[PDB]
């Protein structure tokens, strides 16, 4: 009887959605969803809400179910199209385009579109049919030019010169020459491929770590955090929760600088691998587009190789386990079983390491659906199992954009950390790192702020049907 009521609702998320706060926009959708669930609208807003939170699972949801009630809705098509293109669905999301480029023949941009992703499709499936390195020379052929006046790699070993020596040119734009590059590449391969799935550091009574959670080519903030938080040493280690590529547009200099900094201090410098640092997120957000345009699509080969080498969770004094992204979906799981990961490879679609670089935390008790389309959230029970069946106190994750930086959540034993401050110079957000100290394993949060960049929009690189899609 209150469909006056339910459109209340529709400018009280339609709104916030304005702000912003999609956090509030979507609670306030789901509402007016709740009153009047027939609504096309209610859905197809309450997708792109999701699409900008990037829980593409739910927002493939609503774009499904508004398109049902409602086969005119061409703005649910469109928002469903995205919604596959995030989850890397090709054709799905071509059907979809198809079916607008003909109910609006006379529709520019629709059949951009259609074309667009159609190049995709065929692509993406065109390749299919042994080591990359085996093959390129390196240290042998591979020359450089006297005429480059950057850093060069001292007899291919990594200084704490030649690393402060990249970042300024990295501050400056300016590319590392390939020789270098592909030997740091090389180097950090030799050096991941020899660690276990489940690295376990041991911080003495006093010295503390350093946590930071996603950086996604934020460059720029990257180093805010080194000056802020001193440059990573064996005094002073650090420790990267994944993805540092994809969607920010600087992601070759932040990767190159990180790996650099694995190679000059192996065992104070760690990273562990995200969700992004995979092949299938990096041909749609960016990565595998910036290697290409920066170096050869060959260059990006031996990413992804590395990538794989990279480590899937590490504990600190077996009290505290942090891994990119979750818990698991399935109830036995205990530190030997991620021990015991053949990590180097994509991910499954489902299981342990795809929990682990998936998983959300969750307030209400028990697993469900991921909002994401992939692996599942938990509840504050199963984070409890979890840390008491392996005698964890807590665990420290990131995966998420948050507010202020990070979260405490499951009474104090889920804990988010986010490093990438105003995440896609969209959500103006705080960001964060952990000091971890030996004596009181308390995670001790830090804030920190926006900070400068040169120009080049967020995902300047990969297919515009992305950029077009994030804003
Ligand atoms: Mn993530
Ligand atoms: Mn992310």
């Amino acid at each position: 009887g209150a469909l006056k009521r339910a459109e209340e609702l529709k400018t009280q998320a339609n709104d916030y959605f304005k702000a912003k706060d999609y956090e509030n926009a979507i609670k306030f959708y789901s509402q007016a969803i709740e009153l009047n669930p027939s609504n096309a609208i209610y859905y197809g807003n309450r997708s792109l809400a999701y699409l900008r939170t990037e829980c593409y699972g739910y927002a493939l949801g609503d774009a499904t179910r508004a398109i049902e009630l409602d086969k005119k809705y061409i703005k649910g098509y469109y928002r469903r199209a995205a919604s596959n293109m995030a989850l890397g669905k090709f054709r799905a999301a071509l059907r979809d385009y198809e079916t607008v480029v003909k109910v609006k023949p006379h529709d520019k941009d629709a059949k951009m579109k259609y074309q667009e992703c159609n190049k995709i499709v065929k692509q993406k499936a065109f390749e299919r049919a042994k080591r990359s390195v085996v093959d390129s020379l390196d240290i042998e052929s591979m020359t450089i030019e006297d005429e480059y006046s950057g850093p060069k790699l001292e007899d291919g070993k990594v200084t704490i010169s030649f690393m402060k020596e990249l970042m300024q040119w990295y501050k400056d734009q300016k590319k590392l020459h390939r020789k270098c590059a592909y030997q740091i590449l090389v180097q950090v391969k030799e050096v991941l491929s020899k660690l276990s799935t489940l690295v376990e550091t041991t911080l003495k009574e006093t010295e503390k770590i350093t946590v930071c959670g996603d950086t996604h080519g934020q460059f720029y903030d990257l180093l805010n955090i080194f000056e802020l938080n001193g440059l990573p040493s064996e005094t002073n280690p650090y420790i990267f929760n994944g993805d540092f590529v994809d969607r920010g547009s600087f992601s070759v200099e932040v990767i190159l600088t990180l790996f650099g900094f694995k190679l000059l201090y192996p065992d104070h410098f760690h990273l562990l691998r995200g969700n992004h640092e995979t092949d299938n997120m990096n041909q749609i957000y960016g990565f595998e587009g910036e290697v290409k345009a920066k170096y050869t699509a060959q260059m990006y080969e031996l990413f992804s190789e590395v990538f794989e080498w990279l480590p899937l969770a590490q504990c600190i004094n077996g009290k505290v386990l942090i891994m990119h992204g979750g818990l698991f979906s399935e109830d036995g799981v205990t530190l030997d079983d991620i021990r015991k990961i053949e990590r180097n490879r994509q991910p499954p679609d489902s299981g342990p390491m795809c929990d682990l670089l998936w998983s959300d935390p969750q307030p209400q008790n028990g697993r469900s659906i991921s909002k994401r389309g992939v692996s599942c959230q938990f509840g504050p029970d199963v984070t409890k199992a979890f840390l008491e069946e392996n005698n964890l106190d807590y665990i420290i994750r990131s995966h998420e954009v948050k507010a202020e930086g990070y979260e405490v959540a499951h009474g104090g034993r889920c804990v988010t950390v986010f490093s990438a401050p105003n995440y896609c110079d969209q959500m103006g957000n705080k960001a964060s790192y952990i000091h971890l100290q030996g004596s009181d394993l308390r995670p001790q949060f830090h804030q920190f702020t926006a900070v400068p960049h040169p120009n080049v929009k967020p995902m300047a690189y990969a297919n515009t049907l992305l950029q077009l899609g994030m804003m």
